[PDB]
């Protein structure tokens, strides 16, 4: 465990947009306290969380792709 | 209490972008049991939660604007 600045938040290291199938729903927060940081928790399907980089690009997508979601 | 497809969500009634500044987060999920409807629920800073059109232009906004948050 490092010092690092992000302790209230949960994500778990932010992964640069993981695949869904599980990934149901996501959550997004701006930052205030000592974590003083964004959120970016995509809930898994199991009921679980992850964190990825909406700053990255391809995770940006992972919010759009998450926000899509059609009959197709 | 009308009979709509959607009970096991707790989406208020899809706000059309309402103005942040309470708005710290939000949470999109997709369809599944007999809600069979996304989700778009915006928590609030006193921790509440509201749920928005996400098919909305304005709405979409709530999301990609919540989603950017810079130091201005």
């Amino acid at each position: 465990a490092s010092v690092a600045t992000e302790l209230r938040c949960q994500c778990l290291q932010t992964l640069q947009g993981i695949h869904p199938k599980n990934i149901q729903s996501v959550n997004v927060k701006s930052p205030g306290p000592h974590c003083a940081q964004t959120e970016v928790i995509a809930t898994l399907k199991n009921g679980r969380k992850a964190c990825l980089n909406p700053a990255s690009p391809i995770v940006k997508k992972i919010i759009e792709k998450m926000l899509n979601s059609d009959k197709s």
